[PDB]
RNA sequence: AAAAAAAAA
């Protein structure tokens, strides 16, 4: 399929396309009312082309914090007036994320519209993600008979496997929101079993529907990924970044505390924080990444013993109630001050406003993640900086963030935690020895699997990382004390490495 | 065992 690229002009303003005529009146009121400085350099350059009379899908690329969301949000309320008098009562445009909290997070912006101006209520909006309850959720599409749909893949394929032709037989819109994420080997086949049926179904030809894709992270080889979801013939890359240029944010005050072994990392992060709520006497909103479940809920337990006195604690994962999952977005949405401890669940596209800084303690489960967990802050022109807590082992990530990524970090620091603070943190530990193998196994789990990608060395990253069950127990030469036929399950039976990590016991 | 992701996740 053809392709073109449209690199970083005059500028456009909400006015502007009242004037040309490209927009309708009652959403002017809407985006209007909300009193923003203007459009983002993405909004402008996307707004009129996805409107355009020419059949062509649409493949954006803006940096994080930058309206991503109103991007592509306006055209489709745009659409949508163009079109109230024929199929007004189906689904029109259905948008993809690949978190459920980012799905209900673009709902609510939905719902922002609709505050801003109640004549667009009439193009009604429905959420259908996994965690919630099914019937209700087909309860709601009757009642209201949205025109947009905000989903995550697996809940959607499952009502549209169920009730596509009542619903989703007249769509014409079709938005991927972190779209390289989205076609991504997990989430590829799916998306392409979205696709399949929507353009099956379509009444009008099966390739009537356009499609947009929008991340922080793109380059070209997105659209051999997508060749098989896009359906028109040109496809326009919009990008507000120069090729070479970081797709990082520029407005990020980045950091790295090198360390030497893997659990002084814990040690770092707590000074860094202790410091940083005196230093602002409390009143401090931060997000703290880690590499797994486990480890997170661990961590969290530190940080509550630690810091629930100054400032609340939050645990966000997978394995958290769907429920609780979207009553504590929603409080530290609104909350001034407090501790976000999570998953990679909140690396993209999730806004808090004025989070001051993102701490990592460990890598993200994506490369590409480093530039959307540190995109948490510095949103809507806001400041912020971002701390890397990474150990002796894990320079690879740093040094290929730079060879691929065109990013490295311009503050360097090495550090080595002091005895009197080990005592003040092993000794607020709850956890029992069993469980503590738990939160250790599952962390050399995760790191295993991104050997390959951040050019680590097997050999003396997955020790390192093993051997912080012995610290947390503050007993170096002591193992972690396994059988020998889950010994046998890991595979490290026939490397020299099993016995460097484990005890047969 | 390992981050996401459908009413068996
Ligand atoms: N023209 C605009 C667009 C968005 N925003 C704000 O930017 C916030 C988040 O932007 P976003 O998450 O949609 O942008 P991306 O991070 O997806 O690139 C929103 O809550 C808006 O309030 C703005 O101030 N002005
Ligand atoms: F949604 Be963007 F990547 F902050
Ligand atoms: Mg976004």
């Amino acid at each position: 399929s053809k392709l073109i690229h449209v690199p970083k002009s005059k500028e456009v303003t909400l006015d502007s396309l009242l004037e040309e005529g490209v927009l309708d009146k009652e959403i002017h009121k809407a985006i209007t009312r909300m009193e923003f400085p203007g459009l983002t350099p993405v909004q402008q350059k996307t707004i009129k082309p996805i409107l355009s009379s020419e059949d062509h899908d649409v493949i954006a690329r803006a940096k994080t914090g930058t309206g991503k969301t109103f991007a592509f949000l306006i055209p489709i309320f745009q659409h949508l007036i163009n079109t109230k008098f024929d199929s007004q009562y189906m689904v029109k445009a259905v948008i993809v994320a690949p978190t459920r909290d980012l799905a209900l997070q673009i709902e609510a912006e939905v719902k922002k519209i609709h505050d801003m101006n109640y004549g667009l209520k009439k193009y009604a909006c429905v959420s259908l993600v996994g965690g919630t309850d099914f019937r209700a959720a087909m309860n709601k599409m009757n009642k209201l008979r949205p025109n947009i749909v905000i989903a995550t893949p697996g809940r959607l394929i499952d009502v549209l496997e169920k009730y596509s032709n009542k619903f989703f037989r007249f769509v014409d819109y079709k938005v991927l929101d972190e779209a390289d994420r989205l076609l991504e080997i997990g989430f590829r086949d799916d998306l392409e079993t979205i696709s399949g049926i929507l353009n099956e179904k379509n009444s009008k030809s099966a390739d009537n529907i356009k499609t947009l894709l929008f991340s922080a992270t793109l380059d070209d080889k997105v659209q051999k990924l997508a060749n098989n979801i896009m359906n028109k013939k040109e496809c326009l890359f919009l990008d507000t970044v120069d090729k070479n240029e970081p797709e990082a944010h520029e407005r990020i005050d980045q950091s790295v505390v090198i360390s030497e072994k893997f659990a002084n990392s814990i040690f770092a992060a707590v000074e860094h924080i202790k410091k940083q709520i005196k230093e602002r006497d409390s009143n401090y909103k931060a997000i703290i990444f880690a590499p797994t479940v486990k480890f997170t809920s661990f961590l969290c337990s530190i940080l509550k013993n630690e810091f629930k006195k100054d400032l609340p604690i939050l645990e966000f994962h997978g394995k958290i109630t769907q429920n609780k999952r979207t009553s504590l977005v929603k409080r530290f949405k609104k909350d001034e001050s407090g501790i976000l401890v999570c998953t990679d669940v909140g690396a993209r596209g999730m806004d808090f406003p004025n989070v001051h800084e993102v701490l990592q303690i460990g890598v993200p489960s994506e490369l590409a993640n480093y530039i959307h967990r540190i995109g948490r802050t510095a949103r809507s022109g806001k400041e912020g900086s971002s701390v890397l807590f990474i150990c002796k082992d894990e320079l690879p990530f740093v040094r290929e963030l730079e060879d691929a990524k065109n990013i490295v970090i311009a503050k360097q620091e090495k550090y080595e935690p002091s005895e009197e603070i080990k005592s003040e943190v092993l000794e607020a530990v709850t956890e029992e020895p069993e469980d503590i193998s738990d939160i250790v196994i599952s962390l050399i789990s995760s790191y295993r699997s991104c050997i390959k990608e951040y050019r680590f060395s097997e050999r003396r990253i997955l020790p390192e990382i093993a051997s912080t069950y012995g610290v947390l127990l503050n007993d170096p030469q002591l193992k972690i004390p396994v059988s020998r036929r889950f010994l046998d399950k890991l595979g490290l039976s026939r490397s020299p490495i099993g016995k460097a990590m484990f005890e047969i016991r």
